[PDB]
RNA sequence: UACUAAC
RNA sequence: AUACUAAC
RNA sequence: AUACUAAC
RNA sequence: UACUAAC
């Protein structure tokens, strides 16, 4: 439990992009999968990490600070696993700012799947 | 000065959500007439999808209510070489729309900016 | 019967092998296009012949797909199938063109040189 | 005045065909000297891939031969904000590289042109 | 990137 | 338009 | 018929 | 991604 790192989301450059939803996916399924991929605990934190709002009740201890910019806090019990977390977190942000019209297949899946989980599906 | 024409079809079925007509026209039609300058062609956006619901037909030029074809650029010039340069510069418009993330479109980013200025609304 | 030319954005994309992507191994991709659309489609113009038919040996135009069919419905279909490829060619990241990928793999497999 | 650091990792895995080091450095290192003045940090390119094959070690600054991490920009400032700007300034170059199709990379264009000037081998042609 | 309308 | 960059 | 995602 | 060549 000795290693960690902060991957900073380029929000100042892409103020338009919903990075947080993308990384999370429906019910957080996309983030938990990133964690299995990298074998890291990943937590999205800092400025704008919280949408407003559900009660501060039952919320993560120390998720509520917004003076450090938006980042994924990645944690692993090994150094090379950290590099994997950054890697997998990078891939999501790369999907965001390199994907041409209608070709973010991940966001498509997430929204389709989100609807599936809501009974609001097509 | 005998004229001819050709059609550049827009990939509408592929990109249903995309507003190609406004991309090619730009604020006050400026983007279009810019292409007409670059190419030495007259360009008309024609076909199904080229006129609004519910436009007054007497505000439209001859041939604009021809809907035998889907949305296209009609390229008019007195030479083959001119015509293919018209298709080209329209192609460059459509291709940039199709290969853009959702924020890297400097044309559209620019067009909308210009529109704000004319309507006096440049926020930031 | 009806006839149309679909020009390839070669000038915009100077180092993209469009024709090879259009044709596929043995000409199989283009033949899929011709049946997906019901059109007769030929690659013509400067670049249609490697470094035909009547009249396939004429190149006083730039590179295009000449699309021919009995209906305008069909002509429109032939346009978008050629369009699909060009946009895939252009919107697919390198290494990530599925179509191109499967074409060189089928070609190796056809020439009997498939790697594991 | 105490100084601290942070690292910005380059997507070399995802983009193995791309010379990020060359892109960040520019001619005579001038591109990277510009990032330092904007951000008000000192920025060094370090990690595996930062040092060319056969490089004479006697020509490298302290720490340059530390290879336990992949390629990254190392940013050293005396405040969090300055480092934040360091990261942001290096991040912008990498986005440019990655989000530019063929011959659309304008900074790279400029650098190659600036390098041509500098070495009397230009062709504005 | 304020959602564009020419001939 | 791509001259492929090498700082500390 | 990209349904705009909220994990710990 | 073995780099395709049909009519």
């Amino acid at each position: 439990t000795k290693f960690q790192d902060k991957y900073y989301i380029p929000v100042d450059q892409y103020p338009d992009v919903n990075f947080v939803g993308l990384l999370l996916g429906p019910r957080g399924r996309t983030l938990r999968k990133l964690q299995e991929d990298s074998n890291c605990k990943i937590a999205i934190r800092g400025r704008g990490s919280v949408k407003e709002g559900k009660n501060a009740s039952d919320l993560p201890p120390g998720a509520m600070n917004f003076e450090d910019p938006l980042h994924c806090l990645i944690i692993a019990d090994s150094e090379d696993k950290i590099q994997k977390g950054i890697k997998v977190c990078q891939n999501i942000v790369i999907k965001a700012v390199t994907s041409p019209e209608g070709q973010n297949d991940l966001k498509r899946g997430q929204l389709r799947e989100l609807a599936e989980l809501n009974g609001t599906l097509r």
